[PDB]
């Protein structure tokens, strides 16, 4: 029975990431409470009980779809900060700051993470989200700067923390800015000032 | 008269349902049990507040005064002599207020949940962003920080802040939690004051 198991399995997972695409697409451009299920089955080619199969509710397939885009953002910061030339652990934490302002200014990451997710997901869902994502790129860049003395020796999580803390409400605040690019200036010039003051180098 | 009879009614359920869910939690006690610590009729309780989340709601706003309230009054009688001295003690005094067990529990634990993302945001802004820009304000007026316009920091900073108070407040250890947090701010916060 293990081909006709893999072969049932293998649909689900291609209908599942029909319906995750669809719905990243079309809730990235208009938000999540402008589309209806029904419309992301009619984008993804797939009928309502085939969605229904895979979703319990219109909240569940936004769970799989931030898992999907968290998963975009991260790998795209890495892309970036790995590409910036940065020569030493202290100028690729001011390249991730950097990826961090661009890569959260997508529209799709904008509507989908920043302005949808806090309300969909609730408090608690959006913080364990921002949390299993960011933890361990910020402890690993905060650890490369301790090995090379560009970083005064401490323990490592309660600096990640704060500083995700810093982070997260920097891309929120411009996020919600009516001018977002005067927003985003500022908001980069005050990251710069806040991560100068704790480098040594 | 009648509003003094409904305002003591009000101050009662506020005051026991502020006690037993600042002790067991928002989720952990029900409005039941809240009118019979207060002394008030289900009937009477359910006049003044719609329901369960109702009564939160205001629970919260009399713990933010008083948090903010003890905010200033620590800061007040710290010695502060400069602005950048008087950021330095309103960290101090931060981590002094949201370690009560009362402000743990329902300001950074159970409000973000029951008021929701948006509804906790409005109310953190209202409560933390005045002291946070006269602060800053102050220091920038004085040479002690960079000029910039103020909000953009002050939200970054109250980011921080908050993050840290709800990283010592689920600790396994919240005294270490307290003392390594408490470098993490002073150290960010001195590396931008002059
Ligand atoms: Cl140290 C450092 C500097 C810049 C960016 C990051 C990762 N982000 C943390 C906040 N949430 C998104 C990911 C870490
Ligand atoms: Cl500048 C400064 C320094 C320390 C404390 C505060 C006040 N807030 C208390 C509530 N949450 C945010 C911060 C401002």
């Amino acid at each position: 029975m293990e081909i006709k198991r893999r072969t049932q399995e293998e649909r689900s997972a291609a209908t599942r990431e029909a319906l995750i695409t669809g719905a990243r697409k079309l809730w990235g451009l208009r938000g999540y409470a402008e589309v209806g299920t029904p419309e992301i089955a009619t984008e993804a080619g797939v009928t309502r009980g085939a969605m229904y199969h895979q979703f319990a509710d219109k909240a569940a397939l936004f769970r799989d779809v931030v898992e999907v885009v968290e998963q975009d953002v991260m790998a795209r910061m890495a892309t970036l900060v790995a590409a910036s030339g940065a020569a030493t652990p202290a100028d690729a934490i001011r390249a991730a700051v950097d990826a961090w302002l661009e890569v959260s200014g997508d529209p799709e990451v904008r509507q989908l993470i920043l302005l949808d997710a806090p309300v969909v997901l609730g408090w608690a869902g959006f913080r364990d989200v921002a949390q299993r994502y960011s933890l361990g790129m910020t402890e690993q860049l905060i650890t490369e700067a301790i090995r090379a003395g560009q970083l005064a020796r401490q323990p490592v999580r309660p600096l990640a923390q704060v500083l995700i803390g810093a982070l997260d409400e920097a891309a929120m605040f411009i996020a919600t800015a009516d001018d977002p690019k005067r927003a985003r200036r500022e908001t980069r010039q005050v990251l710069r000032r806040l991560i100068d003051g704790m480098l040594n180098g």
